[PDB]
């Protein structure tokens, strides 16, 4: 194995391209994860909203039951 | 520092292995993040479900209060 | 292009530093993604809590309507 200069030249080239190509894969996956998270934060914020809506309806029903429990008497 | 060919050979080897090993760490973390997100999307979908259940119960109570408010009169 | 030993020495150095610097960027982004997820798991757990609170209020209103529907008769 008299491993030469032009050979290591090529080994360096291809090694770097590999490591770079693998990096890029991780970058892409990372970008798609970011996007999933933006979507999930939105779904959580929408659920928060729905629940705000039920808090209000619940306030209303507690008031309507009050009116009736008292009027009944 | 008469930095030689067989020396850079070794430096190239170990450098690449490093960068590769570090890459693999990022890949693994990325995989565990993916899995956390799959779980979180499921928890959000289950919360959506629970809330669907409360929407229905709320429809029911609004109807039962109606029956009584009117019958009372 | 009589590409020499000291030249590839430099190319190796700078290539590695690059790939290392790019790696570090991915690591940082990965760390901030982890942190977003810790926050999102907390928001989901808090929503779970809010809903536990509405389950209880709903139990209460179903009981109060019961008392009245029956007393009315």
């Amino acid at each position: 194995k008299p491993i030469t200069l032009e050979k290591l030249v090529s080994m360096v080239a291809v090694g770097f391209a590999e490591t770079k190509a693998e990096t890029a894969t991780i970058k892409a996956e990372t970008a798609t994860i970011k996007k999933d998270i933006a979507g999930m934060k939105h779904d959580i914020a929408q659920l928060d909203k729905r629940i705000d809506g039920l808090d209000k309806k619940i306030a209303d029903l507690v008031d309507r039951i009050g009116r009736v429990e008292s009027k009944l008497d």
